[PDB]
């Protein structure tokens, strides 16, 4: 790829319209709804006018976005949405957001990262 700088100016949204079912699904998929609970954290803030979210990722890598919004799932939502572009490219959802097999996504996670589990 020639660009890629950092700053999204269309609306991520657009594209994941039910980033809190869509991620979580992902991540539930691969490792286990129950365990995603803990995968994806949300962290918010106090102080500017609008409030914000962090939601620092795990799986596969460990990673973090941040989401803007006006109510709680307002901004919530953003961030989950930040991500879902991340497992797009990376190839965990697909060109029509088509999660993959298990077994799969045990892979996708080890190219990432290989914790205590050796497979």
């Amino acid at each position: 790829g020639s660009s890629g700088s950092s700053g999204a100016s269309r609306d991520l949204l657009k594209e994941f319209p039910q980033p809190k079912n869509l991620l979580n699904s992902v991540i539930g998929r691969a490792l286990g709804i129950s365990h995603a609970k803990d995968k994806l954290v949300y962290v918010h803030t106090n102080g500017p006018k609008k409030k914000k979210v962090t939601l620092h990722i795990k799986w596969p890598k460990s990673v973090e976005v941040e989401g803007y919004g006006s109510k709680k799932i307002d901004a919530e939502r953003q961030a989950a949405a930040a991500a879902c572009q991340l497992f797009k490219g990376w190839g965990l959802l697909g060109p029509r957001n088509e999660l993959f097999d298990a077994a799969k996504y045990r892979v996708l996670a080890d190219r990432f990262g290989s914790g205590p589990s050796s497979g």
